[PDB]
């Protein structure tokens, strides 16, 4: 026996540069990925997230995401101990369509904010959200 | 002159406790709200966000949001100098439907993460996003 | 068995408003405080921190600190499951002498940043470290 | 004319593996480093921090620090817009003597937490503090 997150799914409709987009995101457990174990000893299966972005009949992007897609902007130590939690439509900017992404520490409500930016011609980029602290 | 943000809008479809929900969010400039003046001297008009959540023919929640809806969990100094940027469907939890919310500081890339949780019977709650630090 | 942390101690010399200060901080296990039990089942004894701040022959502040001194700015759920880890001289500001403070969760590298500000006339205030997010 | 931070200085005495250490830290403006400009247009001179760690007659470490010493664990975009604010003694761990370090956004109270670990034989390592977010 081992821990399995529920299958989350959401469809978002929005406009970008005056054109209508449809964004379908589907999270499912991925049994082929390495399992993630916590300090307590409970083993968790990691997830994959399919992001299917379309503009009319055209498919702008159809990618299967895993936490490893953020290996270029997240240190291996925290990335190995975390699981892919979610990818959600956030906003549109002059750069492109921005998605909020998160990897979370299993058995807790703790997560690291990340972002996926997709241009109108399907060029995709990953950025880690920098968290700054204020004293007063 | 008097700077204002573009009108962002998005519609999200998702399931919660096995029932289908439709979430429409509309950000527009609100000329009736107090203006926000930055250190440079540029005056910005603040925004209102209408969140219309429905479950079939029923309307679970239909609220006009402003940064003042977060006055119970954000200090007045930071809140007066910021503008309501966005309210985004994030995920579903046993508590309720969670929305990611943010207020930003004009002419910068800085913003404060907040959250709105709505139950299936329309009970709404506001929270500030807190942090823990992880090292090695 | 009953786990406990080592006794940490440090003495810091610094200037504030042109006057020389001596700051002695001593962490010791406090057997009189309620124990902290983690998810695994290991019970940890909590700590007390004595902060002795002096300016020449005068004692500006001599307080015994516990995690309960931060009950006004930390929720009881998180505070009951954590242990007082440390209080550290950080810097001087126009407000006062700032100390970095932290409460940690046993058997993990997670901890919550907090702060103690002490004025030249010994008026002390507690704050929670908040955050803003920066992207691109 | 241009902005200049005040010269901060602090001496800390502590024990590590049963031996007495003396740690002197001195922050001064460094006119030779590139200046840092904010969104408003105010130019700030960056700082250097001399950390002089001794154990009796021996000098364990005597290094001049700049924000560029953290280039391996902080992205160039945020590092270029920030200035070295401080390096302070935090605690001792089995790895070594840990210092809390911070780079801050000029004209604000915003900073990024970092850490310097120094072993008893002077081997030094840099780590960025990972900030995690909690929703409830």
């Amino acid at each position: 026996g081992l821990q399995r997150m529920q299958t989350s799914k959401s469809e978002t409709d929005f406009k970008f540069k005056g054109k209508d987009y449809h964004s379908l995101v589907s999270r499912t457990p991925d049994d082929n990925l390495p399992h993630v174990t916590n300090e307590l000893g409970d083993t968790y299966v990691d997830n994959k997230i399919v992001l299917h972005l379309t503009r009319g009949n055209e498919t702008v992007l159809n990618k299967t995401f895993t936490k490893n897609d953020f290996s270029s902007v997240v240190d291996a130590n925290f990335l190995s101990k975390s699981i892919l939690e979610g990818i959600v439509y956030d906003k549109t900017t002059p750069q492109g369509i921005v998605y909020a992404a998160s990897v979370c520490y299993p058995q807790t409500d703790l997560y690291m904010p990340l972002s996926i930016t997709i241009t109108a011609d399907g060029k995709m980029s990953i950025q880690k959200v920098d968290i700054l602290e204020e004293d007063y």
